[PDB]
């Protein structure tokens, strides 16, 4: 019996556990002492183990490469030889008869590790030669990145996660850390128990509500009405960082111009909040001696998602909440590793250690770094664009690896079809999901307890995981992967270990320079910058010290005029439906669903939060399944009532099989509850056997 170090691959919280290895096999699992969570784990931590095992609870785990060698398809299994060569051939007729930008590659932000989005990143540009690489997951705040990015220069974590217990005000805001990230949200209580206030701005009375100072339960989509409303109060009654201002922003003026018209009385119908309450919290967020904003998607997934983001950081700007340890602008991001794969440069604009490709030095190192002529300079096509790419002839192959787009993105029959237009589809990744259901060529690789390598949590602090198991099948790594097809292509690629690739890197990107292995170790948490390999430099706490990371080194202000949702509530759809997270299950469910206790926990079809008030009214009774309408949309749904959303709001999750934080929709109930069920029960019969003849042929 032995213990392996190694760190969830679930959210972004970064807790390192204790694999229990015995004989061959993981036994169980225990919280390590990493920074993070220092010896605690929520129940996907501790249970969500399971699925390496191939429980086929739900889906099985991938074994063997396979073709479909005819669109009317037979995926059948072949041998990696004739999967390898098929898929190299195919990418090199490809290219050379439409260009390299007809071909489309991703990164992947769970389990698979910093180390192959470097491999997949630079696959892309000196094998096939374009900047066609990109992260889906890195719209777990997409907007927060450009957003935040012109405001600060920066779209990381201003601070760090373990920063937060020591603030002396944290501003949740679009944030419900309890379901999301347990581990931040026991830093955030931990914070409230050394003394700080909480204030937290949010629709529903989600648990951190319950210990807030302040839950200003502002209107769903109000947001930018009440964030020029708070600024508004903070410059009209002198409570903003004057020296501050003066000495390190730009766009005060401007910004102010703006929200002088956003009085707290103007704003209180369209937030539903009372102007004593925003001038209240607003007064309350300037006082603190310091304050930290974390936020969410309920930020980021609006239309003014974007400008949310800059709206707030500029509350932060104002109040000089930056630059100084325990506060800070931190938007707290979705998967293990979304933060790694952009780190990585698994993005269409730079190269890893955020060195834009559009650099001419940048390439210049890379290029001769990587025995190549030229690397491409112009920006790659974003997953987000590969539909219309696809319809339109632009991108001729897509190389999918680690996502489920025919799962996660929206309208996925628009995927349907994208991968209908596109001439090759390759899927990599661990099960037979939706999206790999659909391909050309699936090609397996290990999985998150059978490889190693690093993750960046959600404050970029870079951690080390170790292989605990060997695959019990004849898979490879994503980087052997990608490394194989390289070398079928022409260009000579393999590497005997990850430390090779991170070394590689390390040489590559000055940022990263200082995080050796050796320095992460077992439970070593080193945040980048970390520049010098000594001991010395254990990596950064926050960031912007001394300077902004903008062009001239200001912080640059942003707001703008609210403008209410695309979607009118009218009388046919007088409710206002927003998603939701929920511990127990994780996003793609194919390993949280195949994982025996934690499948024992969610039931399909799923719920969908109702509030007390809406339900009596809709004559909606607990537990009972139930009709969600919108225009040509239609969800059969269990409702969760209870006094908790916002009536009005109803709160469904996604992770069953754009302003998605706000539609028009109408609930209604259904009476014959046993053909509903029976219903339930068929449809998640005839997936799962869809998914298993798929991968068991
Ligand atoms: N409609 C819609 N679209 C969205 C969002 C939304 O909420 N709704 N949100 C955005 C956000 S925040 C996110 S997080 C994304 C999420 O969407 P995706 O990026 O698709 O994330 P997952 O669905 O978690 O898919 C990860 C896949 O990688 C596989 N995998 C796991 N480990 C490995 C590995 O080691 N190797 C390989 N090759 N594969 C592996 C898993 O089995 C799974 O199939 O979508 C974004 N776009
Ligand atoms: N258990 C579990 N945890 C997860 C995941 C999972 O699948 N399961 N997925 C991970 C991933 S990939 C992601 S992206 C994150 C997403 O997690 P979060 O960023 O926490 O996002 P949500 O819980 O979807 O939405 C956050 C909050 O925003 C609030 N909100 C909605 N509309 C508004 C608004 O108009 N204004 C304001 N102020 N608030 C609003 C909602 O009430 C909700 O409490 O979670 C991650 N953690
Ligand atoms: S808080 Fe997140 S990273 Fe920590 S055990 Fe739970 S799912 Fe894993
Ligand atoms: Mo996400």
């Amino acid at each position: 019996m032995k213990k392996v170090v190694t760190v969830c691959p679930y959210c972004a919280s970064g807790c390192k556990i204790n694999l229990v290895v015995d004989n061959g096999k993981i036994v169980r699992a225990e919280a390590a002492q990493g920074k993070t969570n220092q010896g605690t784990l929520c129940l996907k931590g501790y249970y969500g183990w399971d699925f390496i095992n191939d429980t086929q609870i739900l889906t099985p785990r991938l074994k063997t490469p396979m073709i479909r060698r005819q669109r009317g398809g037979k995926l059948e299994p072949v041998s990696w030889d004739e999967a390898l060569n098929y898929v190299a051939e195919r990418l090199s007729a490809i290219k050379e008869k439409y260009g390299p930008d007809a071909i489309q590659t991703t990164g992947s932000s769970r389990g698979t590790g910093n180390e192959t989005n470097y491999v997949m990143q630079k696959f892309a540009r000196a094998v096939i030669g374009t900047n066609n690489v990109d992260c889906c997951a890195r719209v777990x705040h997409g907007p927060s990145v450009a957003g935040l990015h012109q405001s600060v220069g920066n779209g990381a974590m201003s601070n760090a996660i373990n920063e937060i217990d020591n603030t002396d005000l944290v501003f949740v805001f679009g944030y419900n850390p309890a379901d999301s990230h347990p581990i931040v949200a026991n830093h955030v209580i931990n914070a409230k128990r050394n003394g700080a206030k909480i204030i937290v701005c949010d629709p529903r009375k989600i648990e951190t509500a319950r210990i807030a100072d302040m839950h200003i339960a502002l209107k769903n989509g109000s947001n930018i009405a009440l964030l020029n409303a708070m600024g508004h109060v903070i410059i009209e009654e002198n409570l903003y960082d004057k020296a501050f201002v003066a000495s390190r922003t730009e766009g005060f003026e401007e910004y102010r111009k703006i929200v002088e018209g956003y009085t707290p009385e103007s704003v209180e119908d369209i937030t539903g909040v009372s102007a004593s309450e925003i001038r209240q919290a607003a007064r309350m967020y300037a006082q603190a001696k310091s304050a930290a904003i974390l936020w969410g998607m309920g930020v980021t997934q609006f239309y003014q998602g974007v400008e949310t983001v800059r709206s707030l950081t500029s509350l932060a700007m104002l109040t000089g909440n930056l630059g100084k340890p325990h506060a800070g602008v931190n938007p707290v991001r979705g998967q293990n590793n979304v933060q790694g794969a952009c780190d990585m440069g698994a993005l269409p604009d730079t190269y890893p250690g955020y060195q834009y490709v559009k650099d001419p030095a940048n390439r210049e190192k890379f290029a001769k770094a990587w025995g190549v002529e030229s690397l491409p300079a112009h920006t790659g096509y974003r997953i987000s664009e590969l539909p219309h790419r696809a319809a339109h002839g632009e991108v001729r192959a897509a190389y999918i690896m680690g996502e489920d787009p025919l799962q996660t993105d929206a309208e996925l029959s628009a995927v349907r079809k994208a991968f209908e237009d596109l001439e090759l589809v390759i899927v990599q990744d661990i099960f037979m999901t939706k999206t790999a259901s659909a391909a050309d060529v699936i090609l397996p690789s290990t999985s998150w307890g059978e490889h190693e390598g690093v993750f960046t949590a959600a404050d970029r602090g870079f951690q080390r995981f170790f292989k605990a198991v060997e695959p019990k099948w004849d898979l490879k790594t994503d980087w052997q992967i990608i490394s194989e097809i390289a070398t079928r292509m022409g260009y000579p690629m393999h590497y005997n270990n990850t430390q090779e690739i991170w070394d590689e890197l390390r040489h590559l990107c000055p940022d990263f320079y200082g995080a050796t292995y050796e320095k992460m170790g077992e439970l070593g948490f080193i945040q980048w910058p970390c520049r010098d390999t000594s001991d010395a430099d254990q990596g950064t706490s926050y960031l912007f010290k001394e300077k902004f990371d903008t062009p001239n080194g200001l912080a640059q202000f942003f707001t703008c005029d609210w403008v209410a949702p695309i979607d009118k509530l009218t009388d046919e759809y007088p409710m206002v439906l927003s998603t939701v997270r929920e511990v127990g299950h994780y996003s793609c469910r194919s390993m949280t669903g195949n994982c025996a206790a934690l499948a024992a926990l969610a039931d399909e079809p799923g719920y969908a939060q109702i509030n007390t008030e809406d339900a009596k009214r809709l004559g909606i009774e607990d537990e009972a399944l139930v009709w969600v309408h919108s225009r040509k949309g239609k969800i059969i749904t269990r409702a969760q009532v209870s006094d908790r959303p916002n009536k009005g709001a109803i709160y469904m999750t996604y992770q069953w099989w754009p302003e998605y934080k706000y539609c028009a929709v109408r609930v209604e109930p259904i009476a014959d509850q046993r053909a509903a069920e029976q219903y339930v029960i068929d449809e998640y019969n005839k997936l799962k056997t869809r998914l298993r003849e798929a991968a068991l042929a």
